[PDB]
């Protein structure tokens, strides 16, 4: 057999949620880091990127691009996408809300400076008034340890990943949400996730100015 190969640059960006999901599932993977525009052009010219973009993951004979296509395949393959169509609908609704908030946070480094204060404030307001109340309500509704089906799913993984990013922005935002705090602790203690959180794993740090400059050179923006 062959390990999945993750093509991206050496940063969180749009590949980090896949790193989290594979690690949580206990699946070993390799990474091939793009370090220059030439490296990206070589993937393009070799025919490996359907829309000439990364993330790309080589898995099970496919060269899959598009974050959501990659994640959906991995979640189904490793039994992290619920047990039927209705559970998948709940999972999809939850994770698309997570993705909407995650996208706002992802794009902060490219926000025009004159708009950044207001953008950050609006994100914090949405966390406190829209997203954290919605997920706290799910957990309170059923009283169970996981978001869907009383069993670990991708929704728990994606949410807990997001909770780490929210903590980096403002550690007080989760303070009024005890069920979210408890979920963060439980998921972080699962053996595979605990290992991924320790040093030396593929988990990536927050993007710094040097990494942003590298992204500008690689992706030509
Ligand atoms: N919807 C796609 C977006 C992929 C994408 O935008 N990739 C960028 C780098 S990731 N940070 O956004 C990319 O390859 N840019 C090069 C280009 O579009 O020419 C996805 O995979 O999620």
């Amino acid at each position: 057999a062959e390990k999945p190969k993750l093509h991206y640059f050496n940063a969180r960006g749009r590949m980090e949620s896949t790193r989290w999901l594979l690690a949580a599932a206990g699946v070993e993977f390799e990474e091939k880091f793009i370090k220059s525009a030439e490296d990206l052009d070589k993937l393009r010219n070799d025919g490996y990127l359907m829309f000439q973009q990364v993330p790309m993951v080589e898995i099970d004979g496919m060269k899959l691009v598009q974050t959501r296509a990659i994640l959906n395949y991995i979640a189904s393959k490793y039994n992290l996408y619920g047990k039927d169509i209705k559970e998948r609908a709940l999972i999809d609704m939850y994770i698309e809300g997570i993705a909407d908030l995650g996208e706002m946070i992802l794009l902060l480094p490219v926000c025009p400076p004159e708009e950044k204060d207001a953008k950050l404030a609006l994100i914090k307001e949405k966390i406190k008034n829209r997203y954290f109340p919605a997920f706290e309500k799910v957990l309170k509704s059923h009283g169970q340890d996981y978001l869907v089906g009383n069993k670990l799913s991708r929704a728990d993984i994606h949410l807990v990943e997001l909770l780490y990013y929210v903590e980096e922005l403002d550690s007080s935002l989760i303070s009024s949400f005890p069920l979210l705090k408890a979920l963060k602790t439980r998921i972080s203690n699962l053996p595979t996730v605990k290992k991924f959180l320790q040093p030396g794993s593929p988990r990536k740090p927050p993007m710094d100015e040097k990494s942003l400059e590298e992204a500008r050179k690689i992706f030509r923006f």
